[PDB]
């Protein structure tokens, strides 16, 4: 189902960070492009941890997720590196990185008109897998990535597309996931099994507040059982300063997850601000 790329054809250079049970490289892929002609080509190589290979179905699975549907938004998958005892996958590399570093390193920069254009962009990317009903299952500013940067003489806004959601939370061990509150649903730290696509409304609303607060993760302060105690009484996140957003957010954050806005709705309340 993967296309097969030769390790010969790929150069793994610098660390780009790492994800769950994962190490992410820059990487040179050389490929012969449209009209014949030889090309240097970045990429992002992404290598399961070999301690961890248990988990290559989910590793690959999720990977096969944004490559199914074709999107602006969605982060283009290239393939597999076919090399011996090993879990590499081969995507699109985004050259300004993830949306939670630019948000920290950038918080003075950002305005109310460049997170909701951000924003905007994110919930037609969300829009899009709900017609098609495909849950992502890990909508954080982590895994969105920009392409590009405002542009202060074209007047040009970013433009972010959405990485894919990793090994999947029905399958990780329960303390990854209590350790991603308050991005994974309520319903499901009671049981993974409740995935659903009103996860990714809950999720967005979580990133939107990442948006609005420059980069602060939220909870952070609160370990693992106190952020299992701040689902038991049922609490919300407090409001961003920056507070535009701050009733979508707690919309979509709704521990019903039947009464989850639709991100056609979400769109449409994006879409009515000043
Ligand atoms: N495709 C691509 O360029 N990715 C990509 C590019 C990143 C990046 C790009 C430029 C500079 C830099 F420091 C980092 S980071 C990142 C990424 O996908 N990170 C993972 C880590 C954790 C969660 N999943 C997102």
């Amino acid at each position: 189902v993967f296309h097969k790329i030769r390790n010969e054809d790929l150069i793994f250079n610098e660390s780009l960070g790492q994800g769950t049970f994962t190490k992410i490289f820059k990487g040179v892929r050389r490929e012969v492009g449209d009209y014949g002609q030889l090309h240097e080509t970045e990429v992002l190589l992404k290598v399961l941890d070999k301690a961890h290979r248990n988990y290559s179905e989910s590793f690959f699975e999720a990977a096969s997720m944004m490559s199914k549907l074709s999107h602006k938004h969605l982060v283009l998958n290239y393939g597999v590196c076919v090399c011996g005892d090993e879990n590499i996958l081969v995507q699109e590399f985004v050259k300004f990185g993830s949306l939670d570093t630019y948000l920290k390193k950038n918080k003075n920069c950002i305005n109310i008109l460049w997170k909701l254009e951000v924003a905007k962009q994110l919930a037609a990317a969300m829009h899009f897998l709900e017609e098609n009903t495909l849950i992502h299952g890990n909508v954080c500013a982590k895994n969105i990535l920009l392409i590009r940067e405002e542009d202060r003489k074209t007047g040009n806004p970013p433009f972010i597309k959405l990485s894919d959601p990793g090994i999947s939370i029905t399958v990780l061990p329960k303390d990854i996931l209590q350790e991603r509150i308050p991005w994974v649903p309520p319903e499901c730290i009671e049981n993974p099994k409740n995935l659903n696509l009103a996860t990714d409304k809950w999720s967005f609303g979580t990133t939107l507040w990442e948006i609005c607060s420059g980069g602060d993760k939220p909870l952070s302060a609160l370990d693992s059982q106190r952020k299992l105690q701040f689902y038991e009484d049922r609490h919300q996140l407090p409001a961003p300063k920056a507070a535009e957003l701050a009733n979508l957010i707690n919309n979509c954050m709704d521990y019903e997850p039947d009464h989850r806005p639709s991100f056609r709705a979400i769109i449409r309340d994006l879409n009515s601000l000043f």
